[PDB]
């Protein structure tokens, strides 16, 4: 028994880290086959970060401009290209380390392992989820750019974040693996800010479902709701909207525990009404969202 | 900037980890050099527990007893020993991505990372911290026992804890990897429970540094207390005593904020007697005790 926030084991990924320095900047790389990723604005000096033409930017570079360094060794790069805000140094050696993997772009309200590093060398792993306005909650310090994200399925490595930015709200942006970023954000030195947040509804139910698993159930009721009913106090509540797909995913959940979905919510909806009284669940005052369906399932079954 | 609790890369922990059988009970071992640790209660069928003796039970079985498999590969037991509550198995084959690793016994309060695994398999990591009761607040399934908490310093892995057993709050009691309970816990199916447990006062002190570090100064004062005066208060709200080391060890953590650890301590005095009136600190609403002050030194500093 017992819950917590659960990473993923990080070994195959600290496995495909490196360090890439260009200029004077240095900062992380995943090293996949032979081909590292890092952020493109490694290129940038602090001026150009003002209004950067990228393509106008990196045809100025050449290979012997970028230092890739694994562990000890020195990586040569043999080829250099740009895919949206990523690039891709092309180095001569493969990763004799490299995992099974995929490049998947995640959906808000989807959680990850994130593998915080520094010069190559990893520091420590947490796990997060992408709010619904595609900022992350992380934990990220000046070097930690290339660190990257990732989630585990059977032997498969699902590369699905690269840490790009810090917003001055002290939250995190960044893009797939493919460089398309998350939200409106964009690697060039504006006013951008993080928009207006949400709670992840389905996740908050599924923590509830893993309370229940765990038996803890003194937040439960006699009431059902309708989801059109839910709803309208989860937007009163800065909640997302709980569709019908969020309701069949919280399927498995209800049927271990003999809790109806809305059942579940006229639950949510007490607690978001009457607050939690001095009370806790799973060891929170709060209503925790970091935690999908899949996660309850991985971590309460196994 | 951000907090989160942070695993420690389980990279070099998961090279380690083996399956353990045993006639009809099967968990994990740690696999170092040619010596596999595990749980000394595998040997024991569910009518041994009621009280048994381990040296009357393990001389009556032989190396083929045990089945030691580390993924595909199946390993051969040469010899096995008893050393306190877990048993070693020697195998001919010496682990290749053994690291450089010590044996460590930690005190409570300390924090250590772990991976929580499955027939030899590791499934995820987490953070857990020695409760004053010498329990953990971990989850752990049927099949986890032989996981192990660990800690790392530089390239060192520090091995402090090997799961053994769940007592009937839900909470975690194992042993150091000599085989040397933490707590009264024995491995033996007896009324054994859990003792009145304690906040660790260092830990929440430590974790209010890290959110004025994050830029959170709402709960601060002018006000400043005296040692005596701080653990009658602590007393009161079940918390540990605060010592001059203590005070000593959140020194740099003072020296880096500008708050005197005094300071601090009034500023929590003011919380306990106050609650926190709906706000929160670090995205937690309740007073957190499982970071150490290294740890924050580690995460707000990298
Ligand atoms: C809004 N700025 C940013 O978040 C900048 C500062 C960031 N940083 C980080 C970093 C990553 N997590 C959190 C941080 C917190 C404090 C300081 C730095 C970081 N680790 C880095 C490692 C190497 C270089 C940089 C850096 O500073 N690069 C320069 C060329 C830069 C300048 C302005 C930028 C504006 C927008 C996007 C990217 C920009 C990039 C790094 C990128
Ligand atoms: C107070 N019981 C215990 O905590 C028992 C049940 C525990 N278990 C776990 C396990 C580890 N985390 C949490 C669990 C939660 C639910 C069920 C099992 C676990 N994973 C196991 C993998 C293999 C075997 C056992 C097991 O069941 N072994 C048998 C011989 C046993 C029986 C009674 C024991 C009493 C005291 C100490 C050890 C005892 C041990 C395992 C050891």
């Amino acid at each position: 028994s017992g819950f917590r926030k659960m990473a993923f084991p990080s070994g195959k990924v600290e496995g495909c880290m490196v360090q890439v320095t260009c200029g004077t900047t240095t900062l992380n790389g995943l090293w996949l086959d032979d081909v590292v990723y890092c952020p493109r604005h490694v290129i940038c000096t602090s001026e150009d970060m003002l209004n950067p033409n990228y393509e106008d930017l990196l045809i100025r570079k050449s290979n012997h401009n970028f230092l890739v360094q694994a562990g000890n060794v020195q990586l040569r790069v043999i080829g250099h290209s740009m895919q949206n805000c990523v690039l891709k140094l092309k180095v001569d050696t493969a990763n004799p380390k490299t995992p099974k993997y995929k490049f998947v772009r995640i959906q808000p309200g989807q959680t990850f392992s994130v593998l915080a590093c520094y010069n190559g060398s990893p520091s420590g792993v947490y796990q997060c989820a992408m709010r619904p306005n595609f900022t992350i909650k992380g934990s990220f310090l000046n070097g930690s750019c290339g660190s990257v994200g990732f989630n585990i399925d059977y032997d498969c490595v699902s590369f699905c974040y690269m840490h790009h930015m810090e917003l001055p709200t002290g939250v995190h942006a960044g893009t797939d693996l493919e460089g398309n970023f998350y939200g409106p954000f964009v690697d060039r030195q504006t006013a951008q800010a993080a928009g207006t947040d949400t709670t992840i509804t389905v996740n908050v139910l599924a923590w509830l479902y893993a309370a229940v698993i765990n038996g803890d159930r003194w937040f439960l009721n006699r009431f059902t709701t309708t989801l059109n009913d839910f709803n309208l106090v989860a937007m009163k509540y800065n909640y997302e909207p709980l569709t019908q797909d969020h309701v069949d995913i919280l399927g498995p959940l209800s049927a271990q525990t003999g809790i109806a979905v809305l059942d579940m919510c006229a639950s949510l909806k007490e607690l978001l009404q009457n607050g939690m009284n001095g009370r806790t669940i799973l060891g929170s005052a709060l209503l925790e969202d970091e935690f999908t369906p899949f996660d309850v399932v991985r971590q309460c079954s196994g």
